[PDB]
RNA sequence: CGGAACUGAGGCCAUGAUUAAGAGGGACGGCCGGGGGCAUUCGUAUUGCGCCGCUAGAGGUGAAAUUCUUGGACCGGCGCA
């Protein structure tokens, strides 16, 4: 974990692959290429409440407690890819998704391009659900 | 000289055929359209597999457990199905 770049003039990026789903929060630090991990760490190893892993205070706690860690390796700067569960499922992000995105606001890592990723299909397969739906 | 069938060539008849339906059928001209059938091409995602990387949880709920998981899960990359 050390860039041998000179800090300013030019940044030695990794690249943050940020999931917040509606149950979970995974960061996965990676090179420029993405095949080589570099540290990745989830909120349930750091929280253990089933109920609020998810939760927007457990999700932004989490997202400042790992890019706190990232930032203690010593990686200046991050391309982003934020990503959601996606597919036939559900295109927003969970309640951990904006409390972790406010908490990394604060974080302090720099940033390089940032994109979004989240896997959308042409045409879907049939979602986990009855024709009659999650009724309640 | 009268009355039935058959058979030749005339003269004349203003010589003979109602219109073409804001009824209909059929033809023609270039179009029009997720119209039909057959064959052909493409896309991602998907779930599964194989391989590589770090790793201890992952799942899922209003809240939990059976469930998968240090015989390497989930996450990420490349190929295949």
């Amino acid at each position: 974990s050390l860039g041998p770049q000179v800090a300013e003039g030019e940044n030695v990026f990794g690249v943050c692959h940020i999931f917040a789903s509606f149950n979970d929060t995974f960061v996965h630090v990676t090179d420029l290429s993405g095949k080589e991990t570099i540290c990745r760490v989830t909120g349930g190893m750091k929280v253990k409440a089933d109920r609020d892993e998810s939760s927007p205070y457990a999700a932004m706690l989490a997202a400042q407690d790992v890019a706190q860690r990232c930032k203690e390796l010593g990686i200046t700067a991050l391309h982003i890819k934020l990503r959601a569960t996606g597919g036939n499922r559900t295109k927003t992000p969970g309640p951990g998704a904006q409390s972790a995105l406010r908490a990394l606001a604060r974080s302090g890592m720099k940033i390089g391009r940032i994109e979004d990723v989240t896997p959308i299909p042409s045409d879907s397969t049939r979602r986990k659900g009855g024709r009659r739906g999650r009724r309640l």
